[PDB]
């Protein structure tokens, strides 16, 4: 940890982090639906669908251990309501002990197998029932089929969407118990604490992303990474400017020349206690603010105000270290890397046209100072490869063109090894964080031929930027299976005006499945 | 106090002319009933024809000279008309056989002249003084004007006549001489005599504001401007205090300090005070926006129409306040205590600048999410308004070149006024009427307040959905006044005279009248 | 009826209009709150506040005539909920007779004086419940204070927002009963059928606006006006191209030159049965599609896809004819005028630079074909002044600058007569359609001095376009009190994606109170 420089004494010197969240105090109990449902304090919600009958009637199938409640929920009363996805209703009644109880349902539609996006919709409806109601307990009854992974996803999403970030509130009551009734409850029980770990990894990444760039700068972000490593007993090394110069990391150093915050390179290590059978490097893009540099983000739709989110890759990688440090997988050694800097406008900034030398000796002609993420990634990839790992996976908010290709719902994966790419797709399936494979088109490579330097940073002819940037990055991996995840489109949730913490669960499923 | 320089040729003060040639003009008001002596220089009749649009010129005064009277006969004048702003020059020999210049300016056919009408009349008169060498001008009012409008006539004649040559070097105007005497003939002269020296004080407050606004950003920076304010206070015997960065850190003025983080000039907060001898009945804070240059910061002013070359003028609010301090310090009103406040800084691009997305904390403890670094004026004004309210004052009035949207609502002639108290608003509209500086009341629409809701901070600096940005800025400002009558004058559209390529010094007379009226 | 031209046989030949709406089937009853509440049937909603306590607990005071619901409404239950403006909850339960009811509340925040905008939010939250409700009755309990006009505004807004427009389409049932409990119920009763009339005026204007330009064109619009006039027994005349040529309406006819639809000038008249003491012309801008013409709407932000709404003023004037023809004021004669045409790109369109002659003989130099609204209004105003009326009021979606001056909530009013402006502002207050007085600054008039014509259509220097447009219109009224209402910013509800029908209630209040 290093001292964070300040312009004025009011400049903050750390990122505030909440570790002990109210989600962590919630006691979760899972019961088997075969024993019937007890219905007492709090709110009890049934998840009901009607397969094949679009907006069909509600029917409650589980046994309920209360005669008054069973009478309320009989088919004759419930058929006046429907299962349209996301629809919900609240019921109030007195039970067999003459106590008042709150019951309800959320509609899960008429398709038997819910997609990740469907389930999020169900969760959002459920969370509007928790907001503005002081409840001590929620009980959820699954009258719908879900596999183990989708059940976990239900929990993670619930926790994440319910949790509210109030770190930056100044002048401006969570349940204590969650009951779940499900068929074959004993097989779903194992997902509960995994879900709690996954929730905090994602929420932790989200806290880092959402923290503005005066709070979250290269020095305070690397200090947060140190403090994480100390709580988790990971090994850690933060490389500063003198060390970076010695390693000849001139692509990464040039991007950070115009910042008042010194570059800091984050290297965290998890090692398994047993024989190591696989070595992995996870590389996240870490630009704490992206002004564009002398290629300033001034054009309509450039969104300079969103640019604190340009370290979302480093955040996903640190959220992954949290989950890995907590779950403790065997047989694996994982390095978590991020070349952290800030891209600013200064007398000291690198310029359009500058020629700079990366730590593998390749000279690069800078065509646009706003394509800085690929320069910092190029030195981090060289460093990752020198570690002698089996796989290198990077994750980055790299290109705006992602919005035009896959949009805000799916991230793109590119890579040089099909087996690795399949493992990432497999991890997408089991994490329920959607990614789609996109090609590295070798025909475009000639457009990176520089008249003067070994290579151009950008294409002056090809508009397919996310592909061009993957071609550039590929030049910095000589002999290792490598994949690149571009999360520029999926990282920020525009509708809810907050980060998704996207990638933490995807990467962690990758490591654990391996 | 010491102004930092990058090279030794960078200026270390704003040049300021105090004893201007207007101050050397001897002015005498004479009653028209005695008739006009016509003996030297230029004599101009202000003449109308009520009813008859572009009607003929007919002189109504007695003139105590046979020759000049002969020249001014109706038959001779009938070739000429009274269309607003039209003028003519005559040359003749009086009874003492000395050459004499005589003339008229047309004042139209509507016997009640607006502020804009009287401005056209003065402009034509000033064209008659330019490119001529004259020792004496006399003006004969053959029109009806109230006391305020007669004073406006003199203030405007003085301001428009005065030429600002501080930054000329090889191109100083060789042929520029000023009159030494001004005679005015008018009905019931004794009653207008009091307006002469008041006009002279109002002219200078206004010209002084103009000098600071016109001074480029390399002459007028936060250190040199706060230094000029100290000098002004010292000449007037006002109490004064300039708060520096260490004091502003202790006061926790985080919104104001974030704006100046990227500047080579330390933030300086100006606080001057005028206090009447005897009973203080009203305490007022006047707060002026004092951004000495506004580049936009990282939301740089790069879009077509953004006029970054005009942005030395973004301290026009602070100039108005300082010109007001001049008039107040000179005229010495009773029963008031006036605080003249400006949070002065410069909005620049640097490794040190604040960024879009940053969350900063104001001196009242409110956290603010920056959505655009070029909305910097309301961040500075938020901390200045907290400071003003902690002074225990009865009224807070701020004046500011805040939003370019003023050009689309009121344009270049009228300023907009917003506020939280209808009595205060009405006092401002009243002073608008007696100062002849036009203002229009605009609404603070509370339905837009929800668009300032921030997901992370207590409040957003800017709306992402509402385009009525002068209204949104006022709703933002209103959050920094808890329980005091407050009004806000947006002068972004009126401050610069685009036609004449100079400042208006808008606001000095409006604020003084407001103070003196109280 | 004129025949509607068609390019293909599938082109529509009329505007579909619903006259008998489900709102017209609602039986409304108003009871005094001091008597306590009958809650035995249907959905009951309490409007509740907590003055001084930001986000304070809900507390319901009314005595209710049901033991189950009474239990539900006890303080210990309701304090789980808060009063933040627009927040709502509602619960299904069984009443003392084991019939299904539902009960809830809508939060009215912590300030006793509700504004109109505040009241819209309350209504929207109530409407959200209604759009999921199939109980046959709604009871609204006012545990808050509102004046007569605000209560009528509550009803108008409830009816307007509840009603949904399904004319172009190929969960709920509309209620049949509405009960209101409010203090001084006897005085509020006279507001009910006035609200229902104002609601339909506003909805009918809305149906015209929302109808796309292939349904709603100069011929189909003026046909609709004739059918309206017939149903209300108003006098009517539609002026066609040959009559408009005889009348020398050169400015209006030039704007419509490029359209396939002939210009149609609408003139309806209501005349009171008694002595006529005031004569009024209401003139509405009626461009059924504004492409901009050769000055095409191609710049970012020009919103060409919204430009079916450029007949909003005409629609307001026609909604007002409905209300006036229904309510039948005494002592007045009202002329409802619109110069209807469509502004298109064609070999036949007028061009930037054309000099055109208005029906008062003034020659006009066209500087921009997208400032067509004021050309059509110039001839309409001349037409109106020849009728010999006491007051002319025009209403028009005239300048996009309105979004930069007053925004989307308040319209601007400009005029040549202080007393008429005062009556408009007073009607704004009583109709709850907000307007703000803006000046006609005479110093800008010189910017309309054309080198070649009598006058310019636009300024080439002044950016205050709403004022400049008003200066231009003012040249076409010689000696009559006139006011101009610019509703460009307030006519379309961008968040709800539908028209407001703005101006119907303001116009009616103006005519009813004069
Ligand atoms: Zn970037
Ligand atoms: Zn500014
Ligand atoms: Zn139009």
């Amino acid at each position: 940890a290093s001292e964070v420089p300040q312009v004025v004494s009011l400049d903050p010197t750390s990122i505030p982090i909440e570790y002990n969240t109210p989600i962590h105090d919630i006691k979760v109990q899972v019961y088997d639906i075969k024993g019937g449902c007890n219905v007492e304090e709090g709110l009890t919600i049934f998840l009901v669908n009607n397969p094949g009958k679009e907006n069909g009637p509600v029917k409650i199938s589980s046994k309920v251990n209360d005669k008054q409640v069973s009478e309320f929920l009989k088919d004759e009363n419930m058929e006046k309501f429907n299962v349209k996805l996301g629809t919900s209703k609240h019921f109030y009644m007195f039970n067999d002990n003459k106590n008042s109880v709150a019951v309800g349902y959320v509609g899960c539609g008429s398709v038997a197998d819910l997609s990740e996006a469907d389930m999020k919709r169900v969760v959002l409806s459920l969370v509007t029932m928790l907001h503005d109601n002081k409840l001590s307990k929620l009980t959820v009854v699954f009258e719908i089929n879900v596999d183990k992974n989708l059940f976990r996803f239900f929990l993670e999403t619930l926790f994440y969407e319910y949790m509210t970030d109030e770190r930056f509130k100044s002048t401006d009551e969570y349940i204590k118990h969650l009951g779940v009734y499900i068929n074959n409850a004993d097989t779903y029980k194992e997902e509960v604490e995994k879900a709690r770990v996954y929730y905090f990894g994602t929420y932790y990444a989200s806290q880092l992303i959402a923290a503005p760039s005066n709070y979250c700068n290269p020095v305070s972000l690397s200090n947060a990474a140190v403090e994480l490593a100390q709580k988790l007993n990971l090994e850690y090394k933060i490389l500063g400017v003198k060390e970076l110069e010695e390693l000849k990391m001139g692509a990464y150093l040039s991007v950070g020349k115009g910042s008042m915050y010194p570059n800091k390179f984050i290297h965290l290590t998890y090692k398994s206690k047993g024989d190591v059978k696989k070595k992995i490097a996870l590389v996240g893009k870490g630009i704490t603010f992206d002004s564009g540099g002398y290629n300033l983000k001034a054009a309509p739709g450039s969104m300079i105000d969103l640019m604190k989110f340009d370290m979302s890759g480093c955040a996903a990688v640190l959220g992954c270290a949290y989950c890995v440090g907590t779950l403790k997988p065997e047989n694996v050694e994982i390095h978590f890397l991020s070349a952290v800097c800030e891209n600013m406008v200064s007398k000291n900034s690198y310029r359009p046209g500058d020629i700079i030398t990366a730590s593998n000796g390749k000279t690069i002609e800078v065509g646009n100072t706003d394509a800085e993420g690929r320069l910092t990634l190029a030195d981090a990839l060289v460093y990752a490869e020198k570690l002698g790992v089996d796989y290198i996976v990077d994750i980055a908010t790299l290109t705006g063109a992602m919005l035009y290709s896959l949009g805000t719902s799916y991230a793109g994966v590119f890579g040089n090894n099909e087996e690795l790419i399949n493992k990432i797709l497999q991890s997408s399936k089991t994490s329920n964080e959607p990614v789609w494979w996109l090609p590295i088109i070798n025909e475009y490579r000639a457009t990176l031929n520089s008249k003067y330097a070994d290579i151009n940073q950008i294409s002056s002819s090809v508009k397919a930027s996310s592909i061009v940037a993957s071609l550039f990055l590929k030049e910095f991996v000589q002999n290792t299976a490598w994949a690149h995840i571009d999360i520029a489109g999926v990282s920020w949730n525009f509708k809810a005006r907050k980060p998704k913490g996207f990638g933490v669960r995807l990467l962690t499923e990758f490591v654990l499945n391996d």
